[PDB]
């Protein structure tokens, strides 16, 4: 009847259940990895606390899945998926990537879950890109064949950034002179906020201050300082430019979709932005991707959702 | 018994005969764009020579394949598919991009057919990105699902030129002067061996001669203009760095497939290049793409292989 799913990005791990015959999500709860020794011992105390039988199970981290070994990047826990299926006696145990887990709720969303930026419609049968700025830039993308959704993982916010103009092209010297290579996630996430802000300092030949992600949004917000108030416009000029280069990629007519990480906490200033402008800054090719429509996810919970949705497909259920 | 197979771009429209049992390409003939007035009076005009019947048909087309209206901006000629069908009398009739068939060719290929360029080997089931610099630049991904070959068409060259070293930004720099938002294909691409000579040589504040692109290959392989072997050199760097992305944004540790329309003509200098350590200059990431193989194909036709290929899925023969 139910299924264990999860969503664990470094220091949070969340686990709720899941119903097999419709794939509603219930009985959520977030933990916390610090003070857990291991992914395993958090499921141990789950199913117990909720007192349900679960045998099928489903977890998305935020990291690559490879092979068996799984090792966070963010986090010190590590494991066998084969070892941990049969420590907890599953019949069925998924490891899967965070975002394929977002790709794979699409297809559970509502009208009520999205807000449209841009483009007429989505063509059916046609693929889907997802990305999302959070913890880190996690990018995924999603084709439908014959009755199978297909989700497509990988490690796409690691490419590398595309700076197109001058402002952006002074942003990758002073972050290439640091680290070396500059990846899209250096500048599309919430460490990526604050690269931007400390870049447009250093620029001015100024020291930044110890800023956190969530300092730079508020004094944006309140126009309290000028270097926030840039590196929050050019934050969501940047969004356009990288979901733009996917579209054009994979053809992406079923829509491009943005899993809300920190983009829903200014959301009025991003609906103001410019990143529809940078969407459709592709040359020749503006008209090719002029009508691709863009969704924000403002589902809470989208990766338990999705976890859910590959875990019954799996199983049998045509979603 | 049989099936027409062609493969058109920019000047010239490459025909072929393709065997319904087995696949195979002959009879093939390349014509002129400039000396017929419409893709449909070039195959009436061959299905005539050959003396052979022909209900069926695929020809790849070097532009994006959206709806039935088909122009290809790289040649006068612009057509319906419905409307060219129904002259023809043809029952399927399938139309696609250049870089659809080519990808559809690796089933196909040999490995007669294929060098190998660094990475160890590829993991059956994970899917396969296919990219190539010719007049202009090709990318496809290709996916294995149940017992289909699914291919993933785009317009993945036009996405933003994404430079890394300084050399690289200040070609980015002066080509935005000319022309804006500067694509992968102004650079990686016949026009763009000549974009990185000119930009090259406007660096060093001098006046760039009328060079073509044969003229850039020759004379770097003579040692003949420093400036043309800087280009050169420059364009396998960042051809290696174009693929490597490719390979992180899906996942494509089925293998990365160079279409040779340029490459050959100076593959030992490509052999020698920086070619596969720009592929692998991502960072953290590096041994994520370090084991995933790069081949460049070497069959002189695989535009024609690869339509074929698509016929005879679409016809219900499994490969
Ligand atoms: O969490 C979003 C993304 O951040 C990246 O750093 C990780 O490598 C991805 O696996 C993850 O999907
Ligand atoms: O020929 C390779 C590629 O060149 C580009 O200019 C076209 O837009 C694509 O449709 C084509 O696949």
């Amino acid at each position: 009847k139910y299924a264990l799913v999860g969503d664990v990005g470094g220091t949070n791990a969340r686990l709720a259940l899941c119903d097999i015959a419709s794939g509603e999500i219930s009985q959520a709860k977030t933990y916390s990895g610090l003070d857990y020794p291991s992914l395993e011992a958090v499921i141990r105390v789950y199913l117990e606390e909720h007192k349900v039988e679960v045998k099928d199970g489903c977890i998305a981290i935020a990291c690559p899945i490879t092979g068996d070994w799984v090792a966070m990047t963010n986090h010190t826990w590590a494991f066998s998926i084969a070892e941990m299926k049969k420590n907890l006696g599953f019949s069925h145990l998924e490891i899967i990537n965070d975002f394929t887990a977002v790709s794979m709720a699409i297809p559970m969303l509502k009208k009520e879950h999205l807000i449209q930026f841009g483009g007429a419609e989505p063509v059916e049968g046609k693929p889907i890109a997802v990305y999302g700025a959070g913890t880190g830039l996690g990018v995924a993308h999603l084709v439908h064949v014959d009755k199978r959704w297909v989700s497509l993982p990988g490690e796409g916010g690691h490419v590398d950034f595309a700076p197109n103009s001058e402002e952006e092209a002074i942003i990758l010297e002073i972050l290439r002179a640091e680290i070396g290579h500059v990846s899209a996630e250096r500048v599309l996430s919430g460490p990526g906020l604050v690269n931007l802000y400390r870049a447009i300092v250093k620029a001015d030949n100024r020291l930044p201050e110890n800023l956190k992600p969530k300092d730079i949004t508020e004094r944006a917000l309140a126009d309290s300082c000028t270097d926030c108030r840039r590196a929050l416009s050019l934050f969501c000029v940047i969004m356009g430019r990288f979901g733009g280069n996917l579209a054009l990629n994979l053809g992406t007519f079923g829509g491009v979709f943005i899993a809300g990480g920190i983009v829903p906490r200014f959301l009025e200033f991003f609906k103001a932005s410019g990143f529809r402008a940078a969407f459709e800054d592709k040359g020749r090719f503006k008209e090719y991707v002029h009508d691709i429509p863009v969704y924000l996810i403002v589902h809470d919970n989208p990766g338990l959702l999705g976890s859910g949705a590959h875990l019954r497909q799996t199983l049998g259920h045509i979603l």
